[PDB]
């Protein structure tokens, strides 16, 4: 029997209880609209996209999903034949989650279902550049500064620039605000959890099941979960208090990784006794190489530890809107 902790972190939707406080929604209790059922034979199944100990995302083609004599590539993710019931059931639940958001630029989207018959098949756009992470890694030593030439760089069209960061930025931030809208708290945001497209659109989403969480060591063994410490707010750390401004912490620390294409948040600093003492105490890290000031100070408040002094998503995304208009 599996905790389920120990294989990926379930986002949540949260309503009101008593008084100022939430409450965690049940997502077995969701509804699923069947409006969303695809026939399981209209599905071709190509290449995996990632994988891990019990589940798996396919890239595939699907007959007529979007218009009715096309095929178009889609994102499958599923289970293996070795999963549990319990990976089971979180699959339903993260399909009735999805029923229940909606649809939004920046996040990854919900086409379609097949629930009847075998194994539950989740269909969701596909992202032909992967994820986000791997892209800064791979891009890193092409970035290219201001006013510098084009003839420098090899693909300077396929180059990443300042304007693409303060892009990406923006991006997360209005998937996140739509999450928050709805009641939604993801709990485990990072570029490793942020796929790119065509156009260079950024869409937020989870490998969850199809991570092989065991072997990334930004999942740190803690109690008996597999959290991405790191990445977390302090109250999530100790409490296990997770929020809207928990998520927001988590963007601040996005943030740090997007400026420092794709760094390793708080080099020389292991989790261990040593790393949570220095958290409260105030350790914060500095400015990114190439994060402007503004962004910068972004980050900071995202990290205050009093989360009343977070900024919400919706003034982070009016703000990156006003640097990115004045330049
Ligand atoms: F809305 C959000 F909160 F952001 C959200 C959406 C979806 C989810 C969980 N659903 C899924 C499903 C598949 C994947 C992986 C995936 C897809 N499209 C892709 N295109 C390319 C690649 Cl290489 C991987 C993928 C990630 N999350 C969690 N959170």
């Amino acid at each position: 029997h599996h905790h389920m902790p120990m294989y990926e972190v379930q986002w949540k939707v949260v309503e009101e209880s008593n008084g100022n406080n939430y409450s965690y929604i049940d997502p077995t209790q969701l509804p699923y609209d069947h409006k969303w059922e695809f026939p399981r034979n209209r599905l071709s199944f190509g290449k995996t996209l990632g994988a891990g100990a019990f589940g798996k995302v396919v890239e595939a083609t699907a007959q007529g999903l979007i218009k009715s004599d096309a095929a178009m590539t889609v994102a499958v993710k599923m289970l293996k034949p070795s999963a549990h019931s319990t990976e089971r059931e979180a699959l339903m639940s993260e399909l009735k989650v999805l029923s229940y958001l909606g649809n939004h630029e920046n996040i990854v989207n919900l086409l379609g279902a097949c629930t009847h018959g075998g194994p539950t098949l989740v269909i969701t756009e596909y992202c032909c550049y992967g994820d986000l992470l791997n892209f800064l890694r791979r891009k890193r030593d092409s970035f290219h500064s201001s006013d510098t030439s084009p003839a420098s760089m090899e693909d300077d069209e396929n180059a990443l620039d300042l304007e693409d960061l303060l892009s990406f930025s923006y991006q997360v931030a209005k998937g996140m605000a739509f999450l928050a809208s709805k009641n939604c708290i993801h709990r485990d945001l990072a570029a490793r959890n942020i796929l790119l497209t065509h156009g260079r659109i950024t869409k937020i989403c989870d490998f969850g099941l199809a991570r092989d969480i065991k072997n990334d060591s930004n999942y740190v063994d803690k109690g008996n979960a597999r959290l991405p410490v790191k990445w977390m707010a302090p109250e999530s750390i100790f409490n296990s208090v997770y929020t809207f401004e928990s998520d927001v912490w988590s963007y601040g620390i996005f943030l740090w990784e997007l400026f420092s294409l794709g760094s390793s948040p708080y080099p020389g600093m292991p989790v261990d006794s040593k790393f949570y003492k220095m958290i409260k105490e105030g350790f914060r890290m500095s400015s990114p190489e190439h994060a402007p000031a503004e962004m910068y100070d972004i980050m900071k408040t995202c990290w205050d530890a009093d989360p009343d002094k977070r900024p919400t998503f919706k003034q982070i995304v009016q703000d990156i809107e006003k640097q990115i208009s004045e330049s």
